[PDB]
RNA sequence: AAAAAAAAA
């Protein structure tokens, strides 16, 4: 069919990618590294257990033995990581990097001391790619199971069944607006596929949540699920308010702290398990002796384990985990197949489609959502992103069915209406709506807040053109940096904190940039890419498209997408910062400096900054 | 061409 095609036409793209990975790797003999994918003159500096009676432990690294230091790859927090002293001396995943630390932790074996000398190597996962390869494999050899209805709907092998017409509703959450009653009402009557295309700030998580107490009412059993960790948590924070009982798939790591309590990690370690491990003590007192018998009882800690997570994952009305935590080789798989009733993907527009084929085939029915007119998932092969890998399963089905199937919320409370008809105008067919709350806010309004040139103003634009602020193999800018600093200093001056304000780059180097001028000033202040935060949002936020050249380049700002989830991460007030000259030969990005002339108060980098030669 | 994130026993 359209699947024994889609799924040996998708494992290719797949191959594309882990080969134009393998590359990008195998490429950058042991000096070069560390700058980079590993760490040397790691001195251990502390040790404790926890988390869940794991081996938590910190490093730090020792020049000529003091300080400094880290010059890391980002080296980010849920990475696996080597450990060497020779060889191989054990595996462990990592909790939090500080640009002093890095604590790892370890799931045991032994020890390991402070008057040593250790390195560290983020190692490659090939089980990101292995078990997107087992999905897309199990969809192509699907017989008649449950999911055989939903599959030949997304497939167009048949069309949608009917309302299921579910007898009115009585809401819970009752402040809820009209698009979202549509959406929730439209997706409980669905049958295979519904789609809430929420774009930025219309409670799209509200809406979710709003349709998972409902299934649970109905008695449905739920799996929840997203591409990232970070997305799942917030159904996962949002559910737990609702006092709902849910169960999150581990590690602990990569789990929101708020909410450990919630993973299936720390259910078990609430007994009855002082049984489980008051032997697992025993297992490793005859490794020593030594000096079959252990297989003799292991076979007890199978049943003991597995009995309790299938106990736990039963009694949960909604069960939790990222597209790929939802593998058939995890904790899924002591469910009978035919045990969740739904699933909802949030956050899908973001996600390979072929992840979310992972939790797709197990209920026969799924709602799906996210807001495709922002960041596509992932690639690292070109030649993937044009053969359609950055085609997310909720975008395709958003060209091709259309209304049919999507139902798409539009009243938003975030953005002050002229940030936000940018935005609504341009991306979204004219159709959002500010809550009469958000629509007229600005900064002034903020309390401990005064009135000033900025604080008064939702929109700003200071520019680069033409005072030659020339950029300098990702982008940088000194001219910019610069700049934010000095209205970063207007605005924490005229009150606003700097935790309620963020600065925003499209180029992870003006972002150590802007960092290494602004960190000690204003300690917390958020300074991010504009890939690294999305979902988040702030009262003001100060983007830098960094781009300015004579030869007329903008990078990847062109990526219509981005810009779109950049300017909307604002409340009441957003100030761009980029070169008129240069950002102009980009439509999109064009329309955008006229919107901010037009409805707008403007600047030029002359009225802020002291030498001037155009 | 582009320089951007995920995920993970």
């Amino acid at each position: 069919a359209a699947v024994e095609s889609f799924v040996t036409k998708q494992l290719d793209l797949l191959e594309l990618e882990r080969d134009a990975e393998v590359e990008e790797r195998r490429s950058w003999l042991k000096e070069l590294q560390s700058r980079g994918v590993c760490l040397l003159k790691l001195q251990v500096s502390s040790q404790r257990t926890g988390l869940y009676g794991r081996l938590l432990v910190t490093f730090e690294p020792r020049r000529y033995g003091s300080a400094a230091a880290l010059p890391s790859n980002s080296f980010t927090s849920g990475d696996i990581v080597g450990l060497y002293d020779g060889s191989q001396l054990a595996t462990g995943i990592l909790t939090r990097v500080t640009q002093k630390s890095v604590t790892v932790a370890f799931d045991e074996q032994q020890s390991l001391d402070r008057e040593n000398s250790y390195r560290l190597l983020k190692l490659a996962n090939d089980v990101t790619y292995r078990r997107l390869k087992k999905a897309l494999i199990a969809l192509k050899k699907y017989h008649s199971g449950p999911a055989s209805s939903l599959i030949e709907v997304l497939f167009g092998r048949s069309a949608p069944s009917p309302a299921s017409e579910i007898h009115p509703l009585t809401f819970f959450n009752t402040c809820l607006d009209t698009s979202q009653k549509e959406a929730v009402l439209f997706a409980l009557s669905q049958k295979e596929l519904a789609i809430i295309h929420g774009p930025p700030g219309t409670g799209k998580t509200t809406t979710v949540v709003e349709i998972i107490l409902q299934a649970v009412k109905q008695g449905l059993k739920v799996l929840c699920c997203a591409p990232s960790n970070i997305a799942v948590d917030n159904l996962v924070e949002r559910l737990a308010l609702c006092k709902q009982r849910i169960l999150r798939l581990g590690h602990p790591a990569r789990l929101l702290e708020s909410i450990q309590q919630h993973s299936l990690d720390a259910v078990l370690a609430r007994s009855d398990s002082a049984q489980i491990v008051a032997d697992i003590r025993k297992d490793i007192d005859q490794v020593f002796v030594k000096n079959n018998e252990i297989k003799l009882l292991r076979k007890e800690l199978k049943e003991r384990e597995e009995a309790a997570m299938l106990e736990s994952l039963t009694s949960a009305n909604v069960v939790l985990a990222t597209n790929t935590g939802a593998s058939a080789d995890g904790p899924l798989k002591l469910l009978p197949e035919s045990y969740f009733d739904v699933v909802v993907i949030d956050e899908c527009a973001q996600a390979l489609e072929a992840s979310c084929w992972i939790p797709l085939l197990k209920a026969r029915k799924c709602i799906l959502a996210g807001d495709h007119k922002q960041l596509p998932p992932t690639t690292v092969s070109h030649k993937a992103a044009l053969a359609g890998l950055s085609l997310s399963l909720m975008e395709r089905l958003a060209e091709e069915y259309g209304a049919r199937v999507v139902r798409t919320l539009t009243v938003q409370y975030r953005m002050h209406q002229a940030i936000m008809r940018w935005a609504s105008d341009t991306m979204y067919l004219g159709q959002l709506t500010a809550h009469s709350s958000v629509a007229r806010h600005l900064l002034r309004d903020l309390p401990g807040v005064a009135a000033t040139e900025e604080t008064g103003v939702p929109l700003l634009l200071v520019d680069t053109a033409g005072c030659g602020l020339f950029e300098l193999q990702s982008k940088g800018n000194p001219g910019e940096v610069r700049l934010v600093s000095l209205h970063i200093q207007a605005l924490v001056d005229a009150g606003v904190p700097a935790r309620d304000i963020a600065v925003v780059s499209p180029y992870n180097l003006q972002v150590d940039l802007l960092r290494q001028s602004l960190v000690h000033r204003h300690p917390e202040l958020e300074i991010k890419s504009v890939d690294g935060f999305q979902g988040r949002e702030k009262e003001a936020v100060i983007l830098s498209f960094v781009r300015s050249n004579r030869k007329g380049e903008v990078g990847f700002l062109a990526e219509d997408r981005r810009i779109n989830v950049a300017v909307t991460r604002a409340r009441r007030h957003v100030a761009v910062i980029c070169d008129s000259r240069t950002v102009n030969n980009h439509a999109f990005l064009k329309t955008l400096v006229e919107y901010f002339t037009q409805h707008g108060e403007v600047r030029t980098a002359f009225e802020y900054l002291d030498d001037i030669v155009p």
